[PDB]
């Protein structure tokens, strides 16, 4: 479905990378944060929903599902907050693979960037433009445009 | 035209708000930054281009046009860096009006947000969802989807 996103939190070095995946397309947005708190997650969701039509978010863990600050942001931005339980078991594997791919790209750009946050945004760029042949960026626009029409 | 963005820097309180406008649609992304440096602008452009197909950027001033760090980010992300001279004089007025609208929304949400950065992202959300009747968010997706097809 065009409005469904999944939250994904992965760790690298001693730092936290928060990722939102548009499920139907594989398109992502991502940020480096000092730690995964309710407040950080809330702010990330607010940014995402202002930029794409976020209808449903599958949260990455129970703490963010429970967080009153995350719930407030979801209320504010008109997002249905749901769990991220992989009722289809292949969901876990897809997310795992993406985290590996992302860390691999981060490794490939580390001669070019002084800070992790730059490397992560380089990885977002490369991931979203990668032709698999359409790109994830092409797919999300097509999916949403078709829905509007 | 589907790939053309314009940078816009506005000030509020004693802080700096950096805005990118998708010219054809009026869709925006925005960030609060401590000061408008080449490095801050470069990083903002990298984020933007990883998220939307940014072909051309009209920079907001001569310092960012000249900045080697901004030029490096534009090279990295495949962006043609151009000036932002309003050869069509109605360009200035449109940007001015948007800055006013954005500050107005920021004012309207200030009871809800402790930090300016939250208020700015609330303003991004409201601006992009506002029906004028299609929204800016609807228009950018339609424009880009039509271009891909
Ligand atoms: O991916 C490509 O080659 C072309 N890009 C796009 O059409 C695109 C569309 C939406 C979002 C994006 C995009 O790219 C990055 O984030
Ligand atoms: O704007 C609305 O009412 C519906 N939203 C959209 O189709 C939309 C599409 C793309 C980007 C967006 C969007 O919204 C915010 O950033």
């Amino acid at each position: 479905s065009p409005g469904i996103w999944q939250l994904d939190c992965t760790h690298l070095e001693g730092k936290v990378i928060l990722v939102a995946v548009h499920v139907a397309s594989g398109y992502i947005e991502a940020e480096v944060i000092p730690a995964e708190t309710g407040q950080e997650t809330a702010y990330f969701l607010l940014k995402l929903a202002g930029r794409w039509p976020v209808k449903t978010v599958h949260t990455d863990n129970g703490s963010n599902f429970t967080s009153t600050t995350v719930k407030a942001a979801c209320w504010w931005a008109g997002i249905k907050q749901e769990d991220g339980i992989p009722y289809n078991p292949q969901s876990q594997g897809v997310i795992e693979s993406m985290n590996k791919e992302l860390k691999k790209i981060i490794g490939q750009v580390r001669d070019q960037a002084e800070h992790l946050k730059t490397a992560v945004q380089m990885a977002v760029f490369i991931h979203n433009h990668k032709r698999k042949g359409y790109s994830a960026g092409e797919r999300i626009v097509d999916i949403i445009a078709t829905d509007i029409q």
